[PDB]
């Protein structure tokens, strides 16, 4: 179902995890200690040049609805694979772009979608230092967002109907996590001890107004 | 209040967003053509060696709270300004580990949160390719997850009441987005039109239950 | 009617050739040195980057029916500045091509015409060697 | 009665147009890989250094009516062969060019005919877009 | 009972005094030719990567109460070393160090004792030459 | 009465701590950042290179005892240094050498004594290990 | 009148040489702490490359009737300074040879005087290796020289008419040095001490003899 | 009776050169192209690393008087190579120097003989150049000299007793080499053809003169 082409830090990420979710992956490397290393952390491992349309054929790269190009460095490579895949009709194409002109190249070739691993932990880690205690979130539109919060000594022991939210700022709470045990959409009955995982609904504006007078 | 010291990729990014956000932020770098690019993205752009302490006293890096080294390639580099950083009482430190080495030495030497960025956009990606209906999700925990769809033709002129997601698997949902208009917390009489955002909450595999049978 | 994009030894060439013939050619090249060079060369001649969008606008290139692309080494810029003209919708873009990969890239660009100089020449002087006469 | 002494792009079409022709032609190169690529697309294929006479005797290259020296980058390396090849008394020496100065020295040493593959390809490219028709 | 990796003008000083007073040691080396030269001054001598933990386990390196990280130019690969050392719980490690912030991180990863060579022996030819009687 | 010319890891250790025992020394640097680090820690710091004769003239080196050459990676500037002192007739001439060549042609230049600091604090961390009470 | 373009342990010699002799001479150098170090052994000297067209007329190089192309390892840099100087009608251009390629190579391309200076070292070398005694030689022919002689013991004391290299050997005396003193075409009564300087003149062979038998 | 340990540009020919002498050499090189290369210019030859003593005592270096240390670029392997060959007790050690510093160590180890072969080259070719009519010369004092000098049309078909050198200008012809051909210490009605050599014989300023009114 899922086949990765480059066993480095990122497509080597993506390989672990997939096979840790219990799909069935075949991992590519030009690199033989890669292909050896990665043995164990998925359903097949094999050593080929992903450059070389010959032996795409015979890793039965066709049997494959996700591809993944992750070869990082070299562009050529990177483009002149995701190409021989989109000769071979392959239905999605994942690869990893090191820059602009790497962006539109593959764009052009017919990539299904473009990956820019750095840029996004980028704004990620830019929204975890804006706020410290955003540890995720998800937003649902420009102005609405669903956010995930870490619970500050403002907030032990309180409970859920002592935070009138759902008047005093509009929003609503729909998760706690205490010591990993999970409570959701909790009655007003419900307590928030602090070092916990609070997930509230509601508009942007308002999240940060009960962030700063609440916690 | 912010400080990034490595504007590549993934400093540079940080930087970026940060700025974009309204936060104050100075950027460092050896690279001159660096620091010129991202003088419009930076309330300051500096030219400076961050592994020399005189140059780092210079930049008054004391007066930041929170300060990103984003170095990639250089280890030694790396490590070198996290332990000067770390040497002049620097409150938050975050650095950019390239491997298990870099990370445990770090993670030794002080760093506050050591971030592996293609790492977790590997485990990311991969999540993405398990479902392309999800189009974002975040963990609660282990085994319980808010997970946003896009709606398939299965679910196309489908009602609330009529996918009785709260009984038949458990979970609920919290939102729908119909051509950018946003409805939270929806009531069981409002329609689903096909691809358009679902917001549902529940068990994981409780999810990927209704994922099967319902759409 | 026609622009040259890059004025280096295949390129210069065909800018020049071109002149000699009596058509109108706009000469562009990023080296000051070369733009100056190909001057009386050409019905006009300006320094540009050719990877750079704005650049190309400012040169007026959608008023050309060709373009040729001759920049030989820098792959990169080759590629990217086919791409641009591409979206600029250009109709006939004519490329030098470097390599085997280059030529695949350009082929799935939309490039009109890929050409490879030292191949061609090598046939060529290969005829010539089978008969001097 | 040919030796085709670089197969890069401009030589390797040579070799490969030549052999197509009919006629029997000694490929010869330093790097194995290419030689390997030409095995069959030439009579015989050698790994060899020219720049090195032991070696160019090693080949036989005396027994050549026509020797082509078709080394780009390396300058050196093709005004040494030539030199070489020169020496021994090949009867004509073609020897491909990279600038003017290479053109010069090409000249001065003896060789039989010296060719600038991008610029004919230019002048040549320059006819096409002329008309097209 | 003693390992020593980094077989140079001091690890190596360390291994041969080491052998010369009766103990057993394990000498370690990247270079083979320093390996080999070694070969008679050391119970055993190893050719292996000491920033790569398979062959360290490969060494039995474990077994071992005290091991010398002594390499000098390359403070990575000493951290590195140092480091994996740590994490196979080895007793007693003791480190050459560079400079001032070699020191400090070799401090921060548990280096059982940080050796300055050039500086302690500083001191002592300072004492020797303040009384040379 | 002594002069240390190489203020690095090694020389300045000299310094410093003959300087702590209370004699008098002469810091010699072509660092001028050297020179002004250990400007406390002797009686005179000066910059100067110490390949030029002139400049050893300038210092007044005949005027000590004792001079001690302490540099370290450049051996060309260390041994002649060295020979320049021999030629001044210094009356003790202590040298850091870096391998066993530096030591072979610092013996015959008329070095009064050859230091291997990397050695010795090998065999003394050697001891340490042996009995670690 | 004279110019020398590399600066080298060769050219260097050759300028401050010339610039001993009295000579007025134009120095040349890519290197700047070259040009700077043989400004005191010049007439002139200049910071140029000597591959650049422009560069060469900037130095008014036409203006010499002799030009020295002394750049050692550089074997392109040396032939493509002979051809441009060749192209601005030098009278005289003299070039270093590295090895047999070189020296053809700037035969061809039309090199007045190419020079060997370590073979011809090699020789002079091997000339004073045979003979200790000989200080110094001109070879007049393939058969005839006039050589230089460092008086031994068996010599001291004798006259030349003692010596009668005349008739015995075929060869005739030149020139006598005592203690710095020097005598031009000396008298048969002239004494010859141990130590000193003679000149004779003959076939080598003769000469030979007459070291084995007399000295 | 020789061996040369170092068989370069340099070494090369002084092995060539004493071969074709008469004189029996030993030819050294670490690098086996060069030795068999010299095979046939050489008595012997032999790979050997003259840095390594063992390998010295194998050549059976200690059977030489005379060791001529030609290895140019590494003056460690120069200088070590030299020492081995002073501890060994050689009595005749000619090393090429590369440098000042190079000169200086290998005059303290104990070098016998220090050659500087692009200099004295230098010298050589600066006389050359100063005159283009001297073809080479010995200096007999600070101002005394015997000169040998092409003959320039201005010499042509010109009888000994036409030029009066003995009296006109008080030096002395001591030679004609005329197509090969030599004539030692000629009568004053021989004569001078164009092209020829010419020895002349006295003071420097003097011949000169003759140069410049004769010739
Ligand atoms: N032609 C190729 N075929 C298959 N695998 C390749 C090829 N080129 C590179 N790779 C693999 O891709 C990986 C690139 O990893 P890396 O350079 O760390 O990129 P990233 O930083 O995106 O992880 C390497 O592990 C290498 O083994
Ligand atoms: N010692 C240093 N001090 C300051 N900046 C540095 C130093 N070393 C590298 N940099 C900067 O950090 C950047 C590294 O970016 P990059 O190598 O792309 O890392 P990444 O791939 O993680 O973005 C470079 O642009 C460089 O200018
Ligand atoms: N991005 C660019 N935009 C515009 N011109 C460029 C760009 N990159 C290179 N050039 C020009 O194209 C020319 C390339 O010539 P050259 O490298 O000699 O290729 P060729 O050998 O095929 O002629 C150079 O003279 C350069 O000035
Ligand atoms: N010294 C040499 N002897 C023999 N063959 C050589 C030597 N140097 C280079 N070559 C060969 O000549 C070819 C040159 O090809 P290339 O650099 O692509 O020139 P071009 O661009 O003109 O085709 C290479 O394939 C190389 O193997
Ligand atoms: N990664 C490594 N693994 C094992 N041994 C190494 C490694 N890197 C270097 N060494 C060895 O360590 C030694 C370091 O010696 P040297 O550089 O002279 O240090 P010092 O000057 O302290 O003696 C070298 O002999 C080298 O072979
Ligand atoms: N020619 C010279 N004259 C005077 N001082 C010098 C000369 N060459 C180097 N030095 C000084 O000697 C010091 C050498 O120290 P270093 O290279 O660290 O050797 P070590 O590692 O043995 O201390 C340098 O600080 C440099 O300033
Ligand atoms: N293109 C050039 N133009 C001018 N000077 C040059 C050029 N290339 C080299 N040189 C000079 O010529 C000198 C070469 O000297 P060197 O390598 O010692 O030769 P040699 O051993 O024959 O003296 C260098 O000092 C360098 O500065
Ligand atoms: N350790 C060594 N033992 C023996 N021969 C050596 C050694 N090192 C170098 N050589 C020889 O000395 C020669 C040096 O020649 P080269 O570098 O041209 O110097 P030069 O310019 O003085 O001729 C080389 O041919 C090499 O084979």
């Amino acid at each position: 179902q899922f086949a990765v082409i480059g066993l480095g830090r990122f497509g080597g990420s993506i390989c672990k995890e997939l096979h840790r979710m219990g799909h069935e992956v075949l991992a590519v490397d030009i690199n033989e200690e890669k292909v050896n290393a990665y043995a164990s952390y998925a359903t097949h491992a094999v050593i080929a040049n992903a450059t070389e349309e010959n032996e795409l054929l015979s890793l039965g790269i066709r049997n494959f609805e996700y591809v993944i190009v992750a070869i990082g460095a070299n562009i050529q490579a990177s483009t002149l694979t995701t190409l021989l895949l989109k000769e071979l009709d392959i239905p999605n194409i994942w690869v990893k772009a090191q820059n602009y002109y790497h962006h539109k190249v593959l764009e052009k070739i017919g990539a299904d979608r473009i990956i820019h691993p750095q840029k996004d932990m980028g704004v990620k880690i830019a929204q975890s230092l804006s706020d410290e205690n955003v540890l995720n979130y998800i937003d649902l539109s420009d102005e609405y967002s669903i956010v995930e919060l870490l619970a500050t000594r403002k907030l032990d022991s309180k409970s859920i109907i002592d935070l009138n939210v759902r008047a005093k700022y509009g929003c609503t709470i729909l998760a706690i996590k205490h010591h990993g045990d999970i409570c959701l959409s909790p009655a007003p009955e419900d307590i928030i001890r602090e070092q916990d995982c609070l997930v509230i609904m509601g508009h942007k504006k308002d999240i940060k107004r009960f962030e700063n007078e609440g916690m």
